[PDB]
């Protein structure tokens, strides 16, 4: 299981069971996140925190 890499060129890998590709950014910047890797359970978004996570191969 691997997920998109912060850069739209390569991708990161995820341990067995982790098929959620997470992308962490500040709600203020929707399409300009700072990190994108693998997650198995997405955290909780708040006033200034947004973790996007999808359960597929390379989906963040």
């Amino acid at each position: 299981l691997k997920c998109n890499k912060l850069v739209p060129l390569f991708y990161k890998t995820c341990p067995a069971g982790k098929n959620l590709c997470y992308k962490m950014f500040m709600v203020a910047t929707p399409k300009v996140p700072v990190k994108r890797g693998c997650i198995d359970v997405c955290p909780k978004s708040s006033l200034l925190v947004k973790y996007v996570c999808c359960n597929t191969d390379r989906c963040n």
